[PDB]
């Protein structure tokens, strides 16, 4: 038999100067248990590394030293954006394998996002607390963590398919017949979950033919929801800006708003501030201005460093992820997102929207 909620409980991170309080792991504490209970190796994966900017990073940092020095294989993979702290870490751990992928080479825009750990086939974590000392330490981040050996090794593929895009000779980036060479499988999916979990990948040309794209299924949860949608990512803007011009990418924008006046479902959304120079922020402010007043919508701001991306539906399905709902992510960048319909699990979710859909930092919208 399978255990409910796969031995899924949440991870994040709470700074000190910051009101949030939970009796659930830590992201501090988390990373120790991985590589403390590690005997095969650890594979990391994230955009930016830079562990040393935080006490609570350099720690990590330090038992991950000593792990690549007991004989575990440490493999680290970040964006070749992130390249400029590679002389830097390579300095601190020999012994620990750096990476750097570019999974998009023909038009150098997708980006690594997938922000995820695993070990051993055992144990491993996945959210938005990217390797970063801020985001152990500083930055308000959102994950989960799980001891269940079939799990880990589900995301263990997925971090398969991301190594292959390495810039080193040959390979997945670089040769087109080596890179459709690539085994690129799923043990579970929304089709068959495993205890109620299961992953969605990114971007479409990453997928294969089993992998689920994480775009359709979030339009289609954000489309089936029939009583509450409660999202808490940084920004839901239908526009982003991709070099020095801009891409008008609404779908997930267009799917809430399809809730909220056909369907009437009450949307409670938690996004980062805006730039007021920015015209594309600011009139995706004053339309929702006019919902939260006409319809049952409510929307708060935060300015503090937060990398959580949160999305609750119905009180029945929960979607953690690293990427934003927003058009530049879900079309070219690469990373894994968690999905779960643990009715215990989503209720711990629920616990967490609420705390901070109430806290000091979630001042109300106003224009
Ligand atoms: O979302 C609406 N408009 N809108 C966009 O299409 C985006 C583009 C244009 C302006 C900004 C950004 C540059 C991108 C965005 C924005 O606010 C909107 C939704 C519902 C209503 C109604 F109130 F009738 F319910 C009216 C309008």
């Amino acid at each position: 038999s399978v255990p409910a909620g796969a031995k899924c409980r949440l991870v994040e991170t709470l700074p000190e100067n910051m009101d949030f309080r939970s009796d659930h792991l830590t992201t501090f504490e988390c990373f120790n248990e991985i590589i403390t209970l590690a005997k095969k190796y650890i594979y990391i994966a994230s955009f930016c590394c830079n562990p040393l900017s935080t006490t609570r990073g350099a720690l990590i940092f330090d038992k991950l030293k000593e792990a690549s020095e007991k004989g575990i294989k440490i493999i680290v993979l970040l964006d070749e954006r992130g390249k400029r702290n590679l002389g830097e870490l390579q300095s601190h751990c020999p012994d620990i394998n750096f990476i750097t992928v570019n999974i998009d080479k023909k038009n150098n825009v997708g980006l690594l996002l997938g922000c995820f750990w695993v070990s051993d086939d055992e144990r491993c974590y996945v959210g938005n607390a990217s390797f970063t000392g801020g985001s152990i330490h500083t930055i308000k981040t959102l994950g989960v963590y799980s001891d269940y050996p079939p799990l880990a090794t589900d995301l263990r593929r997925r971090f398969d398919t991301f190594k292959a895009f390495n810039s080193a000779k040959n390979s997945a980036a670089n040769l087109a017949s080596a890179a459709a060479a690539l085994p690129v499988s799923t043990a579970y999916h929304i089709k068959n979950p495993i205890g109620g979990v299961f992953f969605t990948d990114s971007p479409e040309h990453l997928l294969g033919y089993s992998r689920d794209l994480d775009t359709d299924v979030v339009i289609d949860k954000l489309k089936s929801a029939k009583t509450s949608i409660d999202i808490e990512h940084l920004a839901i803007v239908p526009t982003t800006r991709v070099d020095g011009n801009s891409y008008y990418w609404p779908d997930i924008y267009n799917s809430i708003i399809e809730a909220a006046i056909n369907r009437g479902v009450k949307i409670r959304l938690l996004v980062g501030n805006w730039d007021k120079n920015d015209v594309y922020s600011m009139a995706t402010a004053r339309s929702l201005d006019e919902l939260c007043v006409q319809n049952d919508l409510s929307v708060k701001v935060f300015t503090i460093q937060n990398n959580t991306k949160l999305l609750i539906v119905d009180d029945e399905y929960v979607h953690i992820t690293s990427a934003n709902f927003d058009g530049t992510h879900y079309q070219n960048h690469g990373f894994v997102s968690f999905n779960s319909i643990d009715k215990q699990l989503v209720s711990e979710a629920k616990k967490i929207f609420e705390r901070d859909w109430v806290s000091s930092h979630s001042k109300s919208l106003k224009i």
